[PDB]
């Protein structure tokens, strides 16, 4: 079922790797300058580094079409407000520059980043309103949390037992952030236990999310995905809209840990890879150990949606 | 006659001298990829996982009147922190020490805030085993920073026990491993400002006190010191103040500190490398005890700073040799 998109994608990557464009390996916007991604540098005094004082968002370009960029911009502006950050670049400026950098790079399948940091001033010495916040933009070749090869059979995960999710009353998980202390411990625990990915609990016997992805349990034809303690993922939104069209019931609510061990299918969903089936959990098969039919149908709907003119636009039909 | 003059008179003179210096490193110096760079020109690659996933640990010793204080304790904790996160410094312990002293002498700074950082580097631990990652080391020496300045120490600072945020629990992020994932502390600083206070004190969300944004907390009641054990960094400043407390005959306990005790204590100290002993005289808009900097705070303050000359716990940067 992967050939549906990956045959065409592999052709586009071949063309990009053959390109002599100095931005084909990626492009960064830093202080009004476009720089090749691997030469791009930020000041070490940026509080985005010295206190991870930032928020970010990651839309994708697929076959030269941005997917749900307005949803990512909406969530980014919301995230900025929650942390009392104000982007020096307008929402409309960010959109214009992200499209320009995509065209300028020639990258047709892109992992895109918009970052706002506190700047050089910290919020102990200064009110947030007295801080001049920084904006960084990056466009790079599309990244896969789960690659084609792994998606064909599904990946492996564990419910972490050495680490639990940062609670929202400490750090708000609806505000996309790079304070991955728990997720990083999770990835190490997964490798220790011979699995690719962690699923973190809330420390109260419910599932939350993983290292850069939401979790969807499928049982008896119904989708179950955590409400609290997680990022409100754009991939999750897309997959649930596809589920609605196909007549699959879903609920965004508490997901008790027990349900992970009794379900038929598990999906991980994220911008960086899309729909990512999981067929091993804690060393045991998920259901029959096969990529399930509902996973396949949602995978197809998700990718088909990247041509939907209501949800996407082509990078050349765009005008500032 | 103010008790703060004991150190600030001499320090205000030394800064004046430094602000007159033409040395291009007098504003600070960074080690980046085997090069010394002026601090305000120093840059790191945007793809450093120290940035893209705050995948790092750090430590902060200080230089005072040209003497490093307890640098070996900071190096000990840094190596422990690196091991916990499966980071290996590309610079040995001995190289970090040599370079930190070199950068201090080269800068001419007599009162410095020092920073040793190790990040994951350009590879992340999803695609790669941690042993496959070539980790980066960054060093910085800059003019000494004050979480609480001279003016505030004279009458004491203001704090609140946070009610809009709690501390990241140890089973999410290990607080004994010094890290820059300040999501909770940053919320705390914003809440403090909203409530007309300088500093936050975060609870563990289970009715105990933890630490604040870059400092440990010590309560003092009926001559006894109480400081949280769990949910906090094991501060070198806290260690020093407790040694000064043991030597002066003040009993102390490192254990759970229930929130209630904050409202019933006689004195409150915040302790950190970036400011030292920092008395707190207002809590949730009300006086701490009699609203004055207390006698035990002053005694511990004096002992802490006096110990920056002790030859067993400090060394002069000029007398050091690689
Ligand atoms: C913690 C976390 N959860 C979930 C996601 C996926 O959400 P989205 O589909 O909006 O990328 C990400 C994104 O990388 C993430 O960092
Ligand atoms: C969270 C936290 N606790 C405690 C401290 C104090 O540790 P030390 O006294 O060793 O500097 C700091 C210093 O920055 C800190 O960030
Ligand atoms: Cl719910």
């Amino acid at each position: 079922y992967t050939d549906h998109i990956f045959d065409d994608y592999r052709l586009r990557v071949k063309a990009l790797e053959a390109s002599d464009n100095p931005f084909a390996k990626g492009i960064a916007y830093i202080a009004g300058e476009y720089v090749p991604l691997h030469e791009a540098r930020i000041p070490i005094l940026d509080q985005g580094f010295l206190h991870s004082d930032l928020t970010y968002d990651v839309p994708a370009v697929w076959n030269g079409r941005f997917f749900r960029l307005e949803d990512h911009l909406d969530r980014f502006e919301k995230s900025c407000a929650q942390l009392r950050l104000k982007s020096p670049l307008s929402r409309e400026e960010i959109r214009d520059r992200l499209v320009e950098m995509t065209v300028k790079s020639g990258i047709r399948d892109a992992y895109v980043m918009m970052i706002v940091t506190r700047g050089l001033r910290f919020v102990r010495q200064y009110a947030p309103e007295e801080c001049d916040n920084f904006c960084y933009l990056m466009v790079m070749p599309y990244l896969w949390v789960m690659d084609e090869a792994t998606q064909k059979n599904g990946g492996s995960a564990v419910i972490t037992r050495t680490v639990r999710r940062v609670p929202p009353g400490a750090i708000d998980p609806t505000v996309k952030n790079l304070q991955w202390g728990d997720f990083t411990r999770g990835l190490m625990e997964a490798r220790d236990r011979g699995a690719m990915y962690p699923i973190l609990t809330d420390g109260d016997a419910n599932l939350t999310e993983g290292s850069g992805f939401n979790v969807i349990l499928i049982k008896d034809g119904k989708l179950y995905t955590p409400r609290k303690g997680v990022l409100e993922g754009v991939t999750r939104k897309s997959v649930l809209a596809v589920a609605e069209k196909l007549g699959y019931p879903y609920t965004i609510d508490d997901v008790p840990v027990e349900l992970a061990y009794q379900c038929d299918e598990i999906l991980f969903v994220t911008t960086a890879g899309g729909v990512m089936p999981i067929t091993t959990l804690d060393g045991q098969p998920v259901g029959d150990g096969q990529v399930g039919p509902i996973s396949k149908a949602l995978w197809k709907g998700y990718w088909d949606a990247h041509a939907d003119p209501e949800l996407s636009f082509a990078v050349e039909d765009y005008r500032a």
